[PDB]
């Protein structure tokens, strides 16, 4: 565990993270995909061997000894708000189980379902609160990766608000 488990946010490519493992915003079929998923495919392509997994689940594949936790959030184009919310919460609970099982002291994580799976809605708060619900009981240092300066400010504010 981390000596004083923390949350942090950084505005940069999660493929350049300084953590002991990464969470991919995966698609269910293990395809190279778009956005975060494509950056993860480019950096850790070996981790896409048998990475396909259902919506609401996480499957870890090693790249060398570096764990890639493929977490499949719902595409809010396809899911109802209600069902999508349930699956988005579930994907984060499976991420917490994987981070715990791996024994890492740190994890790089994107906000699931906030990009091409957002259904064109702003899901910063929805996605971040499900991240917190899942990860608060873990003792890993969590570093959230985002690309927008205003999302960085909002994520940083939400972290600092809880102390
Ligand atoms: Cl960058
Ligand atoms: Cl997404
Ligand atoms: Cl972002």
């Amino acid at each position: 565990g981390a000596m004083a488990p923390s949350y942090r946010v950084k505005r940069m490519d999660i493929a350049k993270n300084d953590e002991e493992c990464v969470v991919n915003a995966a698609n269910p079929r293990g395809l190279p995909g778009d956005g975060v998923c494509k950056a993860v495919y480019k950096k850790w392509p070996e981790s896409f061997k048998n990475s396909a997994t259902p919506v609401g689940t996480a499957k870890t594949v090693m790249c060398g000894t570096y764990p890639v936790i493929h977490a499949v959030g719902p595409n809010f184009s396809n899911y109802t708000e209600s069902e999508g919310d349930r699956e988005l919460a579930a994907a984060y609970r499976e991420v917490a189980k994987e981070v715990t099982r791996l024994g890492v002291n740190s994890v790089a994580i994107p906000l699931l379902s906030t990009g091409v799976y957002s259904g064109g809605k702003d899901r910063l708060t929805q996605s971040l609160n499900h991240l917190f619900t899942a990860m608060d009981s873990t003792d890993a240092d969590v570093v959230i990766y985002c690309r927008d300066k205003e999302w960085e400010k909002k994520i940083s504010e939400a972290i600092q608000m809880r102390t």
